[PDB]
């Protein structure tokens, strides 16, 4: 795949690593819409609004299947590494108006 997976679920917005990527969701909008970082980066997504969001890739994008990332409560984060350079466009499954990409250079 194109990205790896440290954990299948959210954990807290508190146990974020040291030289991660952080994207803030909030307002209904990935706050930084277009990120851009090098292959071996991890991306971790915080949400830090009460409606729960998460990141979702059609198949393809990150590897062959689709990946619906887990649903994120306020203060809490998902993360990716990503191994392959690309351009990984995503969404929010259940707003799906919430757009952003991964360009990893
Ligand atoms: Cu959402
Ligand atoms: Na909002």
């Amino acid at each position: 795949d194109k990205a790896t997976i440290p954990s299948e679920s959210p954990f807290a917005a508190a146990e974020v690593a040291d030289g991660a990527i952080v994207v803030d969701i909030a307002k209904m909008k990935y706050e930084t819409p277009e990120l851009h970082v090098k292959v071996g980066d991890t991306v971790t997504w915080i949400n830090r609004e009460a409606m729960p969001h998460n990141v979702h890739f059609v198949a393809g994008v990150l590897g062959e299947a689709a990946l619906k990332g887990p649903m994120m409560k306020k203060e809490q984060a998902y993360s990716l590494t990503f191994t392959e350079a690309g351009t990984y466009d995503y969404h929010c499954t259940p707003h799906p108006f919430m757009r952003g990409k991964v360009v990893v250079e």
